C-alpha cells in the first residue's frame, strides 16, 4: 500500500473526479499518476487529487 500525507488543504471539483481533503489528512493511493493527479482513497470515498499536495509516509 502506498499511504500519503497531504500536505495543503484542496477543495476538489466534485464536476470532474476530485476530492477535497485537509492538511494532514491521511489516504491510501489507488493506481498510477497522470497529469498531476492521482486517485485516493480516505476510508469513506475516493476521487483525484493533486500529487503535488502529497507526501508520502
Amino acid at each position: 500500500a502506498r499511504v500519503h500525507r497531504v500536505t495543503r488543504s484542496f477543495v476538489g471539483n466534485r464536476e470532474i473526479g476530485q476530492i477535497t481533503l485537509k492538511k494532514d489528512q491521511i489516504v491510501v493511493q489507488k493506481g498510477d499518476e497522470a497529469g498531476g493527479y492521482v486517485k485516493v482513497y480516505t476510508g469513506r470515498k475516493v476521487g483525484l487529487f493533486p500529487t503535488d499536495f502529497l507526501e508520502e509516509i
